[PDB]
């Protein structure tokens, strides 16, 4: 039996926002992933993003690469990325995913605060 | 001015882009293009225009002292002068993120307890 957990809601919000911002600026996907990793304060997240990037540099899509961490990026997240990649809208779906992740962080906090 | 979350957003985005090695004017263009808030887009385009004309970022931000306070602009100035804008922006992003997180949690906790 194996078992791994995802990352915190703020941690997902930060990296999704950074990746969306970098991709939308017109930088190569691999270079965007390098920057998000290198700017991370979270060793596990840094390692994960180095591994996602490693797959991207072998030529795989972002969605397929995120596939190596299904415990972190769920099927829906990876489906949204794939939809963007297939339709030529990776930039605007990453924006959507960033907005989603930030809203998720906020609502999780709203639920739990003062408990 | 603008909200605590919106300052955190643009500061994180600008820090992220600058630390990637992208020229400052190009970074400012991207943050502008990506903004949902028309007022913020306007401000960033105006700041970008000034930077391309040779004004420093710190001097340009002084046109919006209601958004970028004396500490913020002072920090940027120190970074530009020293050739370390990249790391100063990172610290401003961390600071702004932290402020948003801690203030948002107080807001939510206050809402939750006060209205229960
Ligand atoms: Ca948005
Ligand atoms: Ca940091
Ligand atoms: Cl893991
Ligand atoms: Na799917």
């Amino acid at each position: 039996f194996a078992f791994k957990r995802g990352i915190s809601t703020p941690d997902l919000a930060l990296i999704t926002r950074q990746l969306a911002t970098l991709v939308q600026s017109g930088m190569p996907l691999e270079e965007c992933l390098r920057a998000v990793a290198e700017q991370s304060e979270k060793p596990r997240i840094r390692t994960m993003l180095v591994a996602v990037r490693a797959k991207v540099t072998e030529g795989y899509t972002l969605s397929d690469s995120l596939g190596d961490y299904p415990h972190v990026f769920d099927e829906l997240f990876r489906s949204m990325v794939a939809a963007g990649e297939k339709s030529g809208h990776l930039d605007s779906v990453l924006e959507r995913l960033a907005d989603y992740a930030e809203n998720r962080q906020k609502m999780r906090s709203k639920l739990q605060q003062a408990s």
